[PDB]
């Protein structure tokens, strides 16, 4: 009598859905492909809607615990400043990956959730399906796909995709603070500096906590040192000499990658019993740092959608129906940001590009107006 969820996919959308449900006292499995949890990507930002989803997932403290809030979100253009923004008190957070994973991922064993690693899902049947890729078929009242951008779970039934690929990446590392070396300034801000001349590189820089600091070196693909890793030190230095003794640190790190990315824009989200969650319904650009709030509002506002006495069928239907319009509309802006460079400009965390953040998952409603 006890409703039965498989999760494909350990990431935070996967993680996120597993917990809201289990919550909602699902029988649920979890299935990540990697031998290991582990999330990639450095560091990442989340907003006032994640901080409420991991509030509903009672995953919140962990979190706080141990990531940052710099007191103004500051923008460069050729090391002048532009702009410092802060929101109208508009919650927000910096912290690396692992810390965001690792209270995910304790919080979903405290509660028994079953996590299988070196478990890859190949295919899912609409009827309530997850095929393995050992040939394992797996039976279910929901199946969640959470696989991300190449989501076999997507591709297994096939959905009408508006795919874009980005030309140009970036090369995320976490490294130390050196925050005394760094001398004069006010270095515990967000300080995205932007350069277009004398060439096109950008670090957004990003402290995470008192000893972690999250940095994103971007440059061109078609730039044979800029896009280098390990890291040419040199060209990073020149732009950015008020960073070398950060930059110094990232030199060491031999794991550096180049990461492009790509977007998803799919006719819809679920299929029967199937629902498509995170990166695998709708990866987007990077701009507003939205795709894992999008993601985690997302997945628990599934959970939310399927306590309301429908059919699993029903309530996915207008699970979609009733959330997936912010993550459009958010998708979309940070599209035009990205392909217009918007945020070189400055001051453009304007109320509709902070829709998405201001979106209260908990309550159902916008919150900090601005
Ligand atoms: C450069 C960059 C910066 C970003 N910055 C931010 C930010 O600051 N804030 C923010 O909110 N978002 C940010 N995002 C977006 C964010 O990274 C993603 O939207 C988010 O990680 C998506 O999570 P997910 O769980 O959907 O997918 P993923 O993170 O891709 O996770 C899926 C998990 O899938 C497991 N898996 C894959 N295939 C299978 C399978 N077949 N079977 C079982 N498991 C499988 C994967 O191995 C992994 O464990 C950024 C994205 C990029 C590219």
């Amino acid at each position: 009598k006890t409703r039965r969820a498989e999760v494909a996919g350990g990431g935070f959308a996967g993680l996120t859905a597993a917990i809201a449900l289990k919550q909602n006292g699902w029988d649920v499995r979890l299935h990540e492909k990697s031998s290991e949890l582990r999330a990639f990507g450095a560091g990442i930002y989340l907003w006032h809607n994640g901080l409420r989803v991991l509030e509903g997932l009672g995953a919140l403290d962990d979190v706080l615990q141990g990531s940052h809030t710099p007191p103004t979100y500051e923008t460069w253009m050729h090391n002048k400043s532009v702009s410092k923004e802060t929101f109208n008190g508009l919650p927000w957070r910096i912290m690396t990956r692992s810390h965001l994973h690792d209270a995910l991922v304790n919080r979903a064993r405290a509660l028994g959730v079953d996590i299988s690693v070196n478990s890859e899902a190949v295919a899912a049947d609409p009827v309530g399906r997850l095929t393995l890729q050992t040939g394992e078929v797996l039976e279910a009242d929901l199946i969640v796909g959470a696989d991300g951008v190449g989501s076999k779970v997507r591709d297994s039934i096939g959905f009408k995709q508006d795919r874009w690929v980005s030309k140009d990446g970036l090369i995320r590392l976490i490294v130390p603070r050196m925050k005394k070396e760094l001398g004069h300034g006010e270095w515990d801000n967000t300080i995205d500096m932007w350069n277009f001349w004398p060439r096109v590189q950008r670090i957004l820089y990003s402290p995470c906590n008192e000893n972690e600091l999250y940095l994103g070196l971007m440059a061109p693909a078609a730039d044979p040192r800029g896009s280098s890793v390990p890291i040419d030190l040199e060209v990073w230095v020149e732009m950015f000499p008020f960073l070398e003794p950060c930059l110094i640190e990232a030199a060491k790190l031999k794991t550096a990658r180049y990461d492009k990315y790509e977007t998803t824009k799919l006719d819809s989200w679920t299929r029967g019993k199937v629902a498509l969650v995170g990166d695998a319904a709708h990866a987007m650009c990077p701009a507003l740092a939205q795709g894992a709030g999008c993601a985690m509002v997302n997945a628990f506002s599934l959970s939310q959608d399927l306590e309301e006495g429908s059919s699993v069928e029903d309530a996915l239907v207008a699970w979609e129906t009733r959330i997936r319009p912010i993550t459009d509309r958010c998708q979309a802006l940070s599209g035009d940001y990205a392909a217009n460079r918007s945020l070189s400009k400055g001051n453009m965390f304007t109320p509709a590009a902070l829709e998405a953040a201001r979106y209260d998952p908990l309550r159902r409603v916008y919150s900090w107006p601005q």
